[PDB]
């Protein structure tokens, strides 16, 4: 069944390094396993495109056959094949299958082993941490088993945030506030006056190579400096627990037509959890991600289908 | 206030001919009024685009200044101005502001004064009505004061449809199942046995020149021929009530711009019947357009429109 597929895929996710592969847990993406069952591709189907989300996940030795399987399955259904936000490691597999790569933007990766808050280089970030604390802000990472005790309070903040921004939930490359999904991972929370004013679900794996956040929401009353406070706090917590890196997520960049399209796509989806300049304060290394498609014409058409998958898309699994 | 603007826009809608102007009731679109307050443009803001939905609505004398007001307002905000699904009549107002037009598709308009069901030309459809009735189908237009009595059952049929098609509600050019919105207009309902198996909200005005539907949802258990039964029953009802036409909505028509428009059509104009289905009612086909400053902006604007309809604003 689909539920059994998601469970198995999640078990694969926890034994590998990519933290965003935890997005399979939302259950809104189709899953295709390799012959061995040790690797998988997660994807969406929209209009005339089959769109895989990021890289294949799991045992790397299965990636060449999986990529080919996906491209052939899309061709067999009369659809174009495309990979959305793949890493440099996957470009060779994609080129072997006849695809071209277009840079979509860059992930801001913070090396937590060199993130020294008591050093002169991050003095401002340190000062913001103590200033947030004087304003009455406190931080905690709530482990999976304790999330039920704050569920009602998380739900209120999430609804308040949706209403305040007059916006709706997303899908595919972004998670949504679905109780079972929120219950499956740790939650970083921010409190003021004994009340949760912000939260972010943490995506981690058992290898500790990388951690990232998915949703990030603040009550309209969260004080100035709450984003600095939350991020600095998350990075310090992760550093002390032994994670090597923290992924701040995609940022737009700092071939002409498709160039305009990529530029507006960046602004449309890569600014929900801080602007590029905000991410730059943590001194991240910038790693590129790509859209892999057959031709340049298909690029724009595939990105449009991807836009629907993210903006509207499937209902998904609901409790 | 926004609620106050929605109310005023609605009063303007009920006194004019375009039935789809009733979408302003969803409260998800910004409203810009003309100086006299007898006309308005309803629009959305997404990315670097301001997208007007359809034509200005109301007193046609105010249309030229409104089109200009809208384009200027968007220029002042640093955004491209675009008009989504405008009629042939508005192309000159847009051309005066430097916008060219691209055909999006065509509306199927059925002349209800010449819709003769028990006449030779509609033999097939007449037989689908009798077959539907034999299969135990009944039809009824529920007025506003009675919608509360079937709201719980409509909610279940709507929720079952979303789950069955594994889809989400839309916005902007399409309404959603939101109680206050569904309660504001009549609902055409289809029953099999003693149970609602399909529904569609009816959009009408006091002029009776046109009616159309917005949502159209059939439970997975609805029998084969339910669509024929509902549309034929809707048309007979509207014809007997004195309506001149029934708008079946946009349909696809069918070089990089052409591909975009083609995939756009399949993505949004096939929710309430395929082109072939609408054609059986012998409608006159009327073109609708996308107006933008130039060719390059067309795909960009249409992408912003796609977000506005697929995701978009939470609304009221």
């Amino acid at each position: 069944s689909n539920a059994e597929d998601v469970e198995r895929a999640t078990d694969i996710v926890m034994r590998q390094d990519s933290a965003d592969a935890n997005l399979v847990r939302m259950g809104d993406k189709h899953v295709m396993f390799s012959e061995s069952g040790n690797a998988f591709i997660m994807y969406g189907i929209q209009g005339r495109s089959w769109i895989a989300f990021a890289d294949p996940v799991g045992d790397e030795e299965d990636f060449p056959d999986l990529v080919w399987q996906f491209v052939e399955a899309a061709r067999g259904a009369g659809a174009r094949a495309a990979f959305y936000q793949i890493s440099p490691f996957l470009l060779s597999h994609c080129a072997d299958a006849g695809l071209r790569a277009f840079k979509l933007g860059e992930l801001a990766l913070v090396d937590l082993t060199a993130f020294e808050l008591k050093g002169g280089k991050l003095a401002t970030l340190r000062q913001s941490l103590s200033r947030g604390a004087r304003d009455g802000l406190t931080f905690e990472v709530v482990e999976q088993s304790q999330v039920p005790d704050i569920m009602d309070e998380l739900q209120q903040v999430s609804d308040g945030w949706l209403a305040h921004h007059n916006t709706r939930e997303k899908r595919f490359s972004l998670g949504a506030f679905e109780p079972d999904y929120i219950l499956s991972q740790p939650v970083a929370v921010l409190r003021k006056d004994g009340k949760i004013t912000a939260f972010a679900n943490l995506m981690v794996t058992e290898t500790k190579k990388e951690a990232t956040i998915d949703l990030m929401r603040f009550s309209a009353d969260a004080p100035r400096g709450s984003m600095d406070f939350l991020f600095v706090s998350i990075m310090q917590h992760l550093r002390e627990a032994g994670y090597e890196s923290f992924n701040l997520g995609m940022a737009p960049m700092s071939w002409d037509r498709i160039g305009s399209t990529l530029f507006e796509h960046g602004e449309r989806f890569y600014n929900f959890k801080g602007l590029r300049a905000f991410k730059a304060k943590f001194h991240p290394k910038w790693e590129p991600r790509y859209l892999a498609v057959q031709n340049g014409a298909d690029a724009a058409l595939a990105l449009m289908d991807a836009t629907v998958l993210i903006s509207g898309g499937v209902r998904g699994v609901i409790g």
